[PDB]
């Protein structure tokens, strides 16, 4: 059992109103679905990732990350986002992330292929 | 069958001499192992990710991403890296990425928790 | 006179309690001092940057950026931070930024040379 | 006199074929012009920045950064780029950077306001 397996598993919301539904496995796996409130997206997309299933016990956060490729049965935005961040437990648990969204572009446009941002997820 | 399922599946090397061994599934899954030539790492770590399994056919790259949590049976660096990028096919295939490495830190050190970099993977 | 010359000029505070004191020139220059509440820093450091002195008038923010090299008469942390972001006017004006902190490192450690984060500045 | 004042001052080119013309001052100032080979840009734009004028002498690079706001007498792309990186001296001197390009956008589009990339500058 990962230390924060129960704390991570569940439904999370970010500041854009997107919905992140995840299950943390005892082995460090993250599996679930993502629904983005913004951009070229509709409904749920598959996500997978990893988390540190034996974090430090000195008050540090729990490192994790996951990926969504923005293809599902409704749309294909030819892009992928990875979120990299940490789970912070407690009364108001949070997942604090930064993210990289890469679009599949021609070689001449590679310089403008990647957006960077930051999302904060909470359980309410 | 994903368009670039065969082109992605296999063993990749980046400019640091790290080894990225991946299988692309027809459904958009990436599964495999990562071995980093640098940092607080030894041997292979589980990785999972996603890729666009029906990319555009106008010469654009194929968007993808994956995560490694830096825990295995030898070490735990209490951190996770996500790579976000695109697969570029052809005679000298490449996966061009940018990445975010987040460490699990205390709340007071969250400002210095995340490194950013860029890795280029080739098949030789 | 830049459109937001008066709105930008002045004293700003971020969520870490750092102090950003800036003057915007009519030509697009930013000049001032930065005092960081965290890290290897003490007192004020010179900053310089640029801003869009004729922004759009459709409600968009005003793009800007600036650099601090972390050397002053007290300390030298052999590093530089650049903030890239936008000034958002109104009752609760804000400068929303993302930033890159690069340390001068040996060639073998270049992969871990750059931190990424995000700072929000307000006038109170 | 900054340690790398002479090594930095001059004309640099990146992998896109952009031209970075800079003067390093003894006080740590960077001043000059930037001409981008790509994007919504034409001719030269003002740049300003800072560099560590007393770097370590253990083989580490010299940290620096600079900003361009993409307004000049020809065009205004309502955006700013900051480059954060290090000067690496020697036979084939280099400035290795990562950069953040922020567009002035409405509040609803702030999530897609910032591109991230990496540029390598050389003297030839
Ligand atoms: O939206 C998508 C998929 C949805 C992305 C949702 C993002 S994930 C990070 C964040 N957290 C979140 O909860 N929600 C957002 N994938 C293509 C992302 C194209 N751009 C901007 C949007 C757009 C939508 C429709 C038409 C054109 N654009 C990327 C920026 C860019 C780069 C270069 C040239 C032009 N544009
Ligand atoms: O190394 C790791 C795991 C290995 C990471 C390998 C990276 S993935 C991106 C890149 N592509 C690649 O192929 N290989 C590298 N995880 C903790 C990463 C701690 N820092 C730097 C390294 C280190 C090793 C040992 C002791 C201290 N550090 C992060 C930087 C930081 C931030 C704040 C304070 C101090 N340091
Ligand atoms: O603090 C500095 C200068 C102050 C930086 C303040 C930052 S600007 C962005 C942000 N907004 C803000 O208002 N305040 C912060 N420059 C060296 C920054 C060394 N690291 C972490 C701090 C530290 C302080 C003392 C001793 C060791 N570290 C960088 C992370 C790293 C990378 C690789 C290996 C180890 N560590
Ligand atoms: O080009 C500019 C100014 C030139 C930028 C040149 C860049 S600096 C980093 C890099 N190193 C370099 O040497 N050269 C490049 N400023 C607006 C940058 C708009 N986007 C992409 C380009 C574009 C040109 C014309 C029309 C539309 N786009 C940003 C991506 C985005 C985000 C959200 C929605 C849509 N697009
Ligand atoms: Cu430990
Ligand atoms: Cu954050
Ligand atoms: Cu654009
Ligand atoms: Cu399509
Ligand atoms: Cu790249
Ligand atoms: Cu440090
Ligand atoms: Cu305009
Ligand atoms: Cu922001
Ligand atoms: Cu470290
Ligand atoms: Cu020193
Ligand atoms: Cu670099
Ligand atoms: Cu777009």
């Amino acid at each position: 059992m990962g230390r924060d397996e129960a704390g991570i598993t569940g439904t999370w919301y970010n500041q854009l109103g997107s919905t992140f539904i995840v299950t943390a496995g005892a082995d460090g796996a993250l599996t679930g679905t993502y629904e983005s409130a913004v951009g070229n997206a509709e409904s749920r997309y598959v996500l997978t990732g990893r988390y540190d299933s034996a974090p430090a016990t000195d008050g540090s956060g729990t490192a994790l990350g996951w990926t969504v490729a923005w293809k599902n049965n409704y749309r294909n935005a030819h892009s992928a986002t990875t979120w990299s961040g940490q789970y912070v437990g407690g009364a108001e648990a949070r997942i604090n992330t930064q993210w990289l969204l890469t679009c599949g572009f021609t070689e001449a446009n590679a310089w403008k292929s990647t957006l960077v941002g930051h999302d904060t997820f909470t359980k309410v």
